[PDB]
């Protein structure tokens, strides 16, 4: 019964909650990553009536987060192009706005946080 030692993925970690015969592994990215694709494989038979695993291994790949978000009457700084897991940036005006609540911008899990405004 069951099937044999299920494949592994690069830069992320699998979920095998059971490797009986119709069971299913729950693919997921190591840390600050994210996985495309599927993320889950499926125990299951070959063609001779064999053991196999369905979709095990899906993309994974470090979180890269371009120029933070593109706020009004204002934007971002940064220095470089592209950005992951633990980037900063800041912000701001164009006009002559007050950047509101921080100029700094987090990058972190293919997002930006703490973005600011430009009023007056």
């Amino acid at each position: 019964r069951r099937c044999p030692s299920p494949r592994d993925i690069d830069n992320g970690q699998l979920d095998i909650g059971g490797v009986d015969f119709g069971s299913s592994i729950t693919y997921s990215c190591n840390s600050g990553y994210h996985l495309i694709g599927e993320s889950k494989s499926y125990c299951e038979l070959g063609s001779t009536g064999s053991m196999v695993w369905n979709p095990e291994a899906p993309i994974c790949e470090s979180v890269k987060c371009q120029s933070p978000p593109s706020i009004s009457n204002g934007r971002h700084n940064g220095y470089e192009d592209f950005y992951t897991d633990g980037s900063v940036v800041t912000y701001s005006c164009n006009s002559g706005y007050s950047l509101i609540g921080n100029s700094g911008v987090l990058c972190s899990g293919g997002e930006w946080s703490d973005p600011p405004t430009c009023q007056i």
